[PDB]
């Protein structure tokens, strides 16, 4: 009875398993522990994850992402109508429900959001079975704490379509606290703040744990703020640099911009552990190579307003929970963007020097807690 914990994120998806007293965050056959939440359709095949993401510039109208923003919602929902303006793929109305419309093997096909996510879940299932050498059926799947019943049910249906037996849908911030064993600290009630900065979204949650029971006191954040905005600032920075050096604008070459974006995302990650990072792109535009660098200070300066602004949802969450910052017992970092040293410094300063829970890889913390929960329930 091996059950997995699955964090289905807006930008990336993670799968873990708790075995013999340790959580393994499962890497795929190329050694990558993360699967982009991307699905693509071509003349001949359906691509999932990095295979789909890697060809997005060549096949933009048939490469689907952000299905988590659509799942469980209705077509006339203002959220859906606003987000549709930013996607290169078609979203159509089927009897009040949104469907993504694509060309696939020469035919027009449409998929519900939970069908798109089930394809990502199918890959997660195969990744875990590749690692475990066994059939994997039971799963705990996480969702943001603000998801309503429709979004929870549709996320569960995505698991069911993938052949998974979803033991339970649990909140992402609750999974994070479970990962740190915060419900097992026997004592008085604990106020826990989860600071979740991902690729596309920023979620602040305050939970209270009394006698080991989780209760969501408040939620705040920004559904369109994440690591991708910081990448955007880098891309604009290097587009201006390239124009300054070569008097040429690469903006309208989708492949060039995509290759610059990929380099920028990778450089950003390096700047979390190094004070400088190199950009190396052969023949970026009209045969010209782009070899340059960026310091951590410049990356921080390019994003200073976005970084500082993450504290306003923290203040709002505390206001709604009717708690002073000093009443928070544990601060938990979640999401890949919280590895940014400036974000950690801003949040720890905000809490008057209080140490942050961050020893679990923040982009893995939700899948870690989901995997523990899956073992408890199976
Ligand atoms: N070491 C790092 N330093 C800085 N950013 C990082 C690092 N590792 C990952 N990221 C960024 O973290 C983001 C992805 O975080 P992750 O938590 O894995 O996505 P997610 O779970 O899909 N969250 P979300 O998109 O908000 O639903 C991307 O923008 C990455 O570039
Ligand atoms: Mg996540």
């Amino acid at each position: 009875s091996p059950a997995v914990g699955i964090d289905l994120g807006t930008t990336y998806s993670w799968v873990g398993v708790f075995q013999h007293g340790k959580v393994e965050i499962i890497a795929n056959d190329q050694g990558n522990r993360t699967t982009p939440s991307y699905v693509a359709f071509t003349d001949t095949e359906r691509l999932i994850g990095d295979a789909a993401k890697n060809q997005v510039a060549m096949n933009p109208t048939n490469t689907v992402f952000d299905a988590k923003r659509l799942i469980g919602r209705r077509f006339d929902d203002a959220v859906v109508q606003s987000d549709m303006k930013h996607w290169p793929f078609m979203v159509v109305n089927d009897a009040g429900r949104p469907k993504v419309q694509v060309e696939y093997k020469g035919e027009t096909k449409s998929f519900y959001p939970e069908e798109v996510s089930s394809m990502v879940l199918t890959k997660m299932k195969e990744i875990a079975e590749a690692y475990l050498g066994k059939t994997v059926t039971n799963a705990v799947v996480t969702v943001p704490a603000y998801f309503n019943d429709s979004q929870r049910q549709a996320t569960k249906d995505a698991g069911t379509i993938a052949g998974l037996n979803v033991l339970r849908i649990i909140n992402e911030p609750t999974a994070a606290a479970i990962a740190y064993g915060l419900d097992k600290k026997v004592g008085a009630e604990r106020n826990v703040l989860i600071f979740d900065l991902g690729g596309g979204t920023f979620d602040v949650s305050i939970l209270t744990i009394e006698d080991g029971i989780f209760e969501v006191k408040s939620t705040a954040g920004d559904t369109h703020l994440g690591g991708e905005d910081f990448d955007n600032r880098m891309v604009n920075h290097f587009i201006a640099e390239f124009k300054r050096k070569h008097k040429k604008d690469i903006s309208e070459n989708k492949r060039a911009v995509r290759r610059l974006r990929t380099a920028c995302e990778r450089a950003k990650r390096t700047l979390s552990s190094s004070t400088q990072a190199s950009i190396e792109i052969d023949s970026l535009y009209e045969g010209i190579d782009f070899y340059t660098s960026i310091t951590r200070a410049r990356f921080e300066e390019l994003n200073a307003d976005l970084f500082r602004g993450t504290l306003d949802p923290v203040e709002k969450a505390l206001r709604d929970a009717k708690l002073d910052k000093s009443q928070i017992h544990d601060i938990v970092l979640v999401g890949g963007s919280t590895r940014i040293p400036k974000i950690q410094k801003l949040l720890q300063d905000f809490f008057n020097g209080k140490e942050l829970n961050k020893s679990i890889n923040p982009d893995e913390a939700v899948a870690y807690g989901a995997a523990v929960q899956a073992a408890i329930l199976s």
